[PDB]
């Protein structure tokens, strides 16, 4: 199916235990787009103080469409060195490797797949 329907997990930051999927941008866009679809995959909210707290490069879910189903449209989009690969809109958060944490809420997505 093109797209599919996902919970993830918010996650606060001070409890990730794995703060990230990779070292090339290439390896953090496949580590997760893989937690994903094997629902292991969590989300941290960006605020301030947050992003320095995690590894690089970052992988960013930003909302690539104003809904179905309540879940939101998204795309990922990796970032490193001040440069986001991928184009997209607004960051809903930050993905990284939920390994146990118990989650603060739910945040429904919808993937172009």
């Amino acid at each position: 199916k093109t797209h599919v329907q996902l919970s993830l997990p918010v996650l606060q930051v001070r409890d990730v235990l794995v703060r990230g999927f990779g070292d090339s941008v290439e390896e953090v866009l496949s580590e997760a787009r893989q937690h994903l679809k094997d629902g292991t995959c969590g989300l941290v909210e960006v605020e301030k103080g947050v992003l320095p707290q995690l590894e690089q490069p970052y992988v960013f879910i930003k909302r690539s469409d104003a809904a179905p189903h309540g879940h939101v449209m998204v795309e990922l989009v990796a970032e490193l060195e001040g440069i986001q690969y991928g184009r997209s809109g607004e960051t809903l958060g930050v993905l990284v490797p939920h390994v146990g944490e118990i989650p603060v809420a739910y945040r429904k997505v919808l993937l172009r797949k």
